[PDB]
């Protein structure tokens, strides 16, 4: 009866899945997919120390959830997992991550050619942190997910990051796409969409980002306009804004290459780590709700999502809403995403009353 990482994150996937409008059938399928993806660490009691060598979340839970809101669309639920979590080495973590993805490929028969083209760059021997391989599953109605793989451009050291992204973009048929990207402080992730023509995603870190610099990271042909980017920045950041740049953990951007041979991105997303810029998740939830309303969408599902993940009041803690994102793509209205923490390792400490007190 003791909670495990599997039983705990499975329960969250089920409760958030129902909040998101998924059928009992699809919820069952996806809970089994998450248990399988976690591998042996699914059986780990939550009373044991976490895998402190997983970076995926602040409390080292190897699962994070997200709800993506598009105007007129059903909310889309995603889960991010590190399948190699609990491996004794980063090299073995990557090998277990790749084994998990190949098992998903055998199940749903999506193409892995694009991934195979990149493996020598991203899974070398003696890899460097902070990750080897993450997988995100879009929990699509019908039980066949969309699959995304996240890899580490800094695997050979930060100095080799730019060259690794440039070579990855070349091998995926986007030529010198690298030179299209704005200036960044680093290259935390390269991600591939895997399905039935790969969508390549380059992530940039932006230290001390300002509203003005944020507005200049994207172009017309990427789906967001400058005033929408600045408005999102100021709503999401609250205090950290208009003070010389965001002063907590950094903003990140994503640049999507979808057209074959295209050297320019079709998509742009800005991520703000709202957890570093609020008193508590009540404040994060109010700022998220403002952003959703501003882009013509209902917020009540996001309110229900927090109650599904945890018993605690939003106002009694921070970090449940980890990031907010504004996501652009050519010929689409903006998309708003809330990244939602599992907090499997963030518990109410035991009640032992001091008397006298
Ligand atoms: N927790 C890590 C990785 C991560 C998880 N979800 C994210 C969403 C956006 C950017 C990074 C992340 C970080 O803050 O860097
Ligand atoms: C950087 C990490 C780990 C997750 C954010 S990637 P994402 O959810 O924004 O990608 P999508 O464009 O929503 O498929």
């Amino acid at each position: 009866d003791a909670s495990t990482l599997g039983s705990f994150t499975g329960g969250q996937l089920r409760r958030l899945g129902s909040v998101a409008g998924l059928s009992r059938a699809d919820v069952e399928t996806y809970a089994q997919v998450l248990t399988d993806a976690l591998g042996p660490v699914a059986q780990r009691p939550l009373s044991l120390a976490p895998p402190t060598r997983t970076f995926l979340s602040d409390d080292h839970t190897p699962v994070e959830f997200s709800l993506s809101f598009r105007p007129g669309a059903a909310p889309a639920m995603r889960v991010l997992v590190e399948p190699g979590c609990g491996a004794t080495s980063l090299a073995d973590n990557g090998r277990a991550g790749l084994e998990a993805v190949r098992t998903m490929a055998r199940r749903w028969h999506f193409t892995t050619d694009a991934l195979d083209e990149l493996l020598d760059l991203f899974l070398p021997p003696a890899p460097q942190g902070p990750l080897a391989l993450w997988c995100a599953l879009e929990l699509r109605p019908g039980g066949v997910p969309g699959v995304k793989v996240y890899l580490n451009p800094a695997v050979g050291g930060e100095e080799r990051s730019a060259a690794t992204v440039r070579e990855a973009l070349r091998r995926l048929g986007h030529h010198q796409a690298f030179d299209s990207l704005p200036q960044g402080s680093g290259y935390p992730f390269l991600a591939l969409d895997l399905g039935n023509e790969p969508r390549a995603k380059v992530y940039l870190r932006h230290d001390n980002l300002t509203a003005g610099r944020a507005a200049r990271l994207s172009r017309t042909d990427s789906g967001l306009v400058p005033t929408a980017v600045e408005g999102f920045f100021r709503t999401a950041a609250g205090p950290g804004s208009d003070a010389g740049g965001l002063d907590g953990r950094p903003a990140q951007s994503c640049h999507s290459f979808t057209d074959p041979g295209a050297e320019r991105p079709s998509g742009f997303t800005l991520y703000i780590p709202v957890r570093d810029y609020v008193r508590h998740d009540g404040e994060a939830l109010a700022r998220a709700s403002t952003v959703l309303h501003h882009h013509g969408m209902d917020a009540s599902v996001l309110h229900r999502a927090l109650a599904a993940l945890t018993e605690r009041r939003p106002e009694d803690g921070v970090g449940l809403i980890a990031y907010l994102a504004l996501a652009g793509q050519r010929d689409q209205p903006p998309r708003v995403t809330a990244y939602l923490s599992s907090e499997a390792y963030t518990v109410r400490p035991p009640v032992v009353e001091l008397v006298p007190r």
